[PDB]
């Protein structure tokens, strides 16, 4: 419900000569707050106790917003004090988790770096699945029921298993539930998958509206607890194990593409960037990932994105590879944002980068 | 056939105060381009349309020479706008592949960083097993048929299995053959070598004529597909599945060895360059990899090795823990190699680099 | 045995105007060097003959103490040339081994960085363990015997394997008995304890007595031979061969945390340093290393400490993604050490760093 | 009156997370400014319209308190925005004539950086001469009254003139006189002192209260109008003119001094260091200029002194060739101000730079 | 009489893997003790009590060899500990005062960057006229005798005077003589030349063996007393005082050329290389400084060189606008020696630079 005019409005009101960057204590807020204050930015970080020392240690953010429990930062009372703050906000994971992207959409009355309505976007598994179809990109195979099943396929619910058939997926489904893991409710929904198998690439793109172009930022892997444990166990040994696999992010680690396919890795942020003007005006603003695996065939087939910063973009906050590559610096994703913020308020072009 | 004397009189002829770095826009060239323009140099890419927006959005190129197919690149045509523009040529894997490996030692008359006549040692597995036994590496047992197999081994063909019999090995070979991705010609030819087990240390290594010594610039570790992304299959599930492992290089990882192990990592340089001198002189001319395999005994044993920059070296563009020693810079081997260029012609030693 | 004013009167006799930065060519020796350069110290090099190179070509040391052999670095006469140059040594792993722990407490009076009675804490499993669980960290559940084991176990002897049961456990230690790698002795003592399946982060942190305040300085996960070469064999080919695994570290792979896991990971920090300081004053003294496991529930899981610096830090000698953070720049731990050592002496403060 | 007690009271209440550093935007608040913000601080700038116009093009200053007039900054109200801010303020020429050096010394309860105390004896005539005089530095001769003078003087009113012999001090004072330039009560106070022929090098330094060290940071020499520009018209047209010289500081000119002379540079700051201890203790805290003339035999006499910081460190904003060789870096006094203030509240020690 | 070869072969048993940078404690040792350390060299001051402290407090020395009285420095005792830290000493205006110059030509057995013979043509008025007007550069007119005089003229004395006749000339000897600064033997040595009416660019020349190049550094003007501070009074002032000139060295300002006059700058240096070879091979080796008077025709003027490192170097110790130029760095003369110390032992050519 939230209007672009409503938000100019709240920004106008801002004192332009102190303008701040702020965000929650984190997700990927280290570097967006590294990233500011390495641009000339006075920041601000919502925070709360036994969660605040990071911020405190690495002596990022010049501003503490403390609340309750992050669950508070959609109360009027924190948005009040960011308004006074002359804060653009920037979104992240969990900061949309913790204020819900319901509140985000039309409760959250401070200006936000990127487009507001995009995020319900990757939130949706639908709206998700339209864009990267509609956008021309490859994405593994759907399948509508177990008996569909055909192949390796991954199963996820909104607690993740592989199966290789109709039989297997009801086994495991069933372990699953007599271990008190999901529910009926949830594998009456359960969403299946081709299973791709190859490597990951989570690619790391920055649209700018000032400069109308898609810019490759960076790249990560997922480091992913259980799996990345299970599958380190020798065969024979897991085999005398009763052991399912689980997915949990816990990490990341730096990745190179193949440099002859970034020519594929540019097209494929330009096509979805191209398609999301269409479908959610003005589109991609600012930070996208592209999360894929590469098959044999050297086809990078994306299974999940992100409408804003992913937490991938923590593998290099230091700078990396590709953000280097630019003007030699230790360019993090934290520090493209701030700099876009920077240049809009110097050419009177806030409009192009705020909701 | 190209000699030195038709090469140095060559370059005799171009405009001393405005020598470029050229390369192909491919595998290792934004390193290569940004390495040569932030040593001061104006840059050349050979690139083609749909494959040029990576070297446009990084900013890295000068001047572009448009190609029909990179396959022209060999054209009499793109060699004289070459020769106008007083490029010197950095060869990498992409370059040699489109332009041909004959065309390069003798068609090819353009001045080329390296020595020029140690590109046939890479690509031939004779010359390569004969350089790396007579400099006295360790190498994988080979295997001069199926019969002779007795242990775990990879069989190789100039796409790839694994066995640990005789037995075996036949049964894959007919299956990738009734899959139509082997001929009886292939296999005919087929290489098997002791499957060695252990850690992947890409060593990056650069040795300059100039200074007459051999220097560690980087480490990377290969992400293949579809092998690196089978083995994260948990082990009950990969026997529910029929999957062959394919070896295809989709990028790279970076990684540091144990520093004990740093002696061993040079002697394998010096001697490789010791033994490079007599057999192909002048020997090896700058970047050079030694793909090893580190087992339990802390033995680096060597299944591959590049006479020129491996593409490996994207994974420290920004620079990496061993390139940054020698004078606290993010130093990649693209800029590692344009300096040396630029040295020899700040010394007039530029007879010392290029053929 | 070796005092504290003991140490204080040699370092009195010290130039200090001179003070020197020594350790001994090996283990995290080329960043240590190299951080102290960086900091304005001249350094010195404990080497030997043939594994010198890599010290010499980095130009990472100004002056070499050449031994026999590292074990002659326990010798009066070193000592004194140590003395003379006004060098405070940094330890770690590889000096410790080479000149012996006894030696190190009681024979070795040359000036230390760090808590030189904990480097006992880090040497015996059970003053280890003692510290991990009396600070409150969690650590891996310990079996007493053979007969204890109730799931997947790992099993240590001061060379390893897995077991899922008491007589898995007894077949494994026959086998790798019958096969000269483990007496009767080994296996009467062996360790086993709770198999932790998860991803690895080895946590390096520097607690600094001058700011009283734990500090995050980088990540790594290690690259172990041949278990990482192990698991990148297809199931089906592993139960064909007849293969253990081994745990050699051979390397270095840089990671990132969750950042939400930020607030746990200096909990742990504080934790150590807090009960450190009560069980050997006074406590934990610059660089140490939590080396954990990250379960599916988002709990890290410590099986392994240093009481100095460890050999990950490697992974980040140019800088990494923390170290970042408190300046921009490229800050390696032999950097942060070094620092210490020269902020220590100009605020007249020697006494809080060295022993 | 104003306490030290009183001060650390105030500095108590204040958010150790938050410490910001403020000023006056005026004299050198610029570097003061920008350096703070190079060593991770907000900044609050005092200004006005019609004079913030170079903090806001500058980017300096991340909060602004407009006052009416600079006379306001004694106000109770402004010192409450500044403790609500958690500000240290840096004192600077500007900031102390705006405030009155009473309110300074009683009346303003706000933390700052230096000695409050030893303001005053750069104030006074009687003090500064007495502390220099006892510190043991060579100073102009003083001269009681017109008929003592018997070489060339020069004379100053608390509106300048040389003179050369009793009777041309009337004349001139006459002249001053009849002119409206000065009335019978100036001159009824004249100070003279011998007139010193040299060169000028204004010397600024910084005392370290934590490495209780004098350290050198650049020099200046003064750009005066009018006699700047009067000496810089020849002799001949000087002769034809009716012109009196004033000596009104409008800028500053980088200078370097004999490297030889540099042992008595230090010895002078130790000296005057020494001397202030004694005399207001603690003594010097930070910035001071000892503002000199070198004569043909090249000992240095000091005609004036600041006990904080200089308007000539403006020349050396982006650094100086003294500032360069301890860490070669670009560094201001404003920033080795602000090092000072962050490793104080790093070692809990701001009782040694506040007050 | 001191050879090359006698030199060599003392530098021959230095250890080429700790070769240090020495010099004494003045004249311009400051940036030639940083910019040795900032291109990897540890350093060796000579210096002694009372003098030492510049040196301490700027951080710019390893090492410290205490003489009781600079003119120690010729004691075969300070010769031997100078070769025993391997050192490469770099000489300098007062390294060879205190040295004496007939001690560094044949008494002085330590290695010493640039070309020995050639101090003495800097040394002796004859050796550099004739140089200078060999090369082909503008000099001042010289005048055999008092009664030449026919224009302005400066007289000096191996203490100065103007004169615009041969009155004036005898009346100032006179009052010179008269007042105890001048004996009748100075006078009968007196050295007369034209007066150069113009703007004072002392230009700092770097020519490189290795390069074979003159390189442009830097420029300042000198600041010398009484005469800057003489003529900052007013002509009427002045005309009141019976003040003599002096021209006392005290320190320096940076000033930039008028760019279209590069040309004649580095044309002139070209020239007295060229010359210098000739006259004293192998020539001019590293720093070398023109100190010229630019008259109303743009024309460059030369009163004086340097055969070696000019003081008005450590007027750029920072960088200046012209060792900008070449890479972006802050780059000093002292650097810049230090550099070419390096490069040289890199490319083992030792004997280009040393003698
Ligand atoms: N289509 C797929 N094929 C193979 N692995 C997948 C697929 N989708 C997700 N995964 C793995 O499951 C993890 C969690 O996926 P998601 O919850 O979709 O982000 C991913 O990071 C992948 O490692
Ligand atoms: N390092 C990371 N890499 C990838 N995804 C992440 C990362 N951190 C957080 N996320 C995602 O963002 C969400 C919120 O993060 P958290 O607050 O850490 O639970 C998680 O559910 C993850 O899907
Ligand atoms: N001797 C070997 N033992 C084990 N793995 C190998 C061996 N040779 C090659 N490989 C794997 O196969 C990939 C392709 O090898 P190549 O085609 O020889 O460069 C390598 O990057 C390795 O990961
Ligand atoms: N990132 C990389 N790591 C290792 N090898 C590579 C890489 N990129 C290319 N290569 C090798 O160079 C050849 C040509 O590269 P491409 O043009 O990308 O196919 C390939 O066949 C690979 O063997
Ligand atoms: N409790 C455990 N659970 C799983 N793996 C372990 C455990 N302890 C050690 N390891 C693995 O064995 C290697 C050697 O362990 P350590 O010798 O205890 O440092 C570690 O780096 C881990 O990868
Ligand atoms: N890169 C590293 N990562 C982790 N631990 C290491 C590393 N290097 C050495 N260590 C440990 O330090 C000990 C001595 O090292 P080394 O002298 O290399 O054998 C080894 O036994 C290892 O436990
Ligand atoms: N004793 C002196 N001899 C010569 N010039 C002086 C003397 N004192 C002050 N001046 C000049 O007058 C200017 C103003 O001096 P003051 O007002 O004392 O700071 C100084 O910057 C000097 O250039
Ligand atoms: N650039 C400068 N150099 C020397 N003294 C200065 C400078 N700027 C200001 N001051 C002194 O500080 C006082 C206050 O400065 P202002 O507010 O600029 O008048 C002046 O009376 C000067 O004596
Ligand atoms: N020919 C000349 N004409 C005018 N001024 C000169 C001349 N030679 C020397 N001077 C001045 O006298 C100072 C001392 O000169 P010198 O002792 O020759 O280095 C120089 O720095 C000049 O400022
Ligand atoms: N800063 C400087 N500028 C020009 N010449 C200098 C400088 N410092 C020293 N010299 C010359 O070098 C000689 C020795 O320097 P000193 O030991 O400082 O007397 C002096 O006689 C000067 O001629
Ligand atoms: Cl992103
Ligand atoms: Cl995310
Ligand atoms: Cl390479
Ligand atoms: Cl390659
Ligand atoms: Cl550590
Ligand atoms: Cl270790
Ligand atoms: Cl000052
Ligand atoms: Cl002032
Ligand atoms: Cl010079
Ligand atoms: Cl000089």
């Amino acid at each position: 419900m939230i209007s672009k005019d409503e938000i100019l409005e709240i920004f106008d009101k801002y004192n332009k000569d102190e303008i701040t960057i702020a965000t929650l204590g984190s997700h990927t807020s280290l570097h967006i707050l590294k990233g500011a204050k390495l641009e000339g930015f006075s920041t601000v970080c919502i925070t709360m106790k036994g969660r605040d020392v990071p911020y405190k240690r690495f002596k990022v953010a010049d501003k503490f917003i403390y609340v309750d429990n992050f669950s508070d930062i959609k109360n009027e009372e924190i948005q009040e004090k960011l308004r006074e703050l002359n804060s653009i906000v920037v979104p992240h994971g969990s900061f949309i988790a913790y204020c819900g992207l319901d509140n985000v959409e039309n409760s959250f009355l401070v200006p936000m770096f990127g487009n507001r309505r995009i995020l319900r976007w990757e939130s949706e598994r639908s709206l998700e699945g339209k864009l990267l179809r509609e956008a021309g990109l490859r994405v593994p195979k759907k399948y509508e029921s177990p008996e569909d099943i055909d192949g390796t396929v991954i199963v996820k619910f909104p607690g993740y298993f592989i199966a290789s058939s109709t039989e297997e997926f009801y086994k495991k489904a069933e372990d699953l539930k007599k271990r008190g893991i999901l529910t009926d409710e949830d594998i009456a929904n359960a969403h299946i998958e081709e299973y791709v198998v190859g490597t990951n690439f989570c690619i790391h793109y920055f649209y700018s509206p000032l400069k109308d172009e898609v810019e490759l930022l960076g790249m990560d892997k997922r480091y992913e607890s259980n799996i990345d444990g299970l599958v380190r166990i020798p065969a024979k040994d897991q085999l005398e194990m009763n052991i399912n696999p689980s997915y949990v992010i816990t990490g990341n680690i730096p990745v190179v593409i193949r440099e002859s396919l970034l020519p594929q890795v540019f097209e494929m942020g330009d096509k979805l960037v191209a398609k999301a003007k269409e479908l959610v005006p003005p589109g991609m603003i600012g930070p996208f990932c592209l999360q894929s695996l590469c098959n044999e065939n050297l086809e990078l087939v994306v299974f999940e994105m992100s409408a804003r910063v992913d937490g991938g973009t923590n593998s290099f906050m230091n700078g990396g590879p590709y953000s280097f590559l630019y003007n030699g610096e230790p360019l993090s994703m934290g520090q493209r944002i701030a700099r876009e913020i920077k240049m809009a308020l110097q050419l009177d072009m806030i409009d192009k980068i705020i909701s």
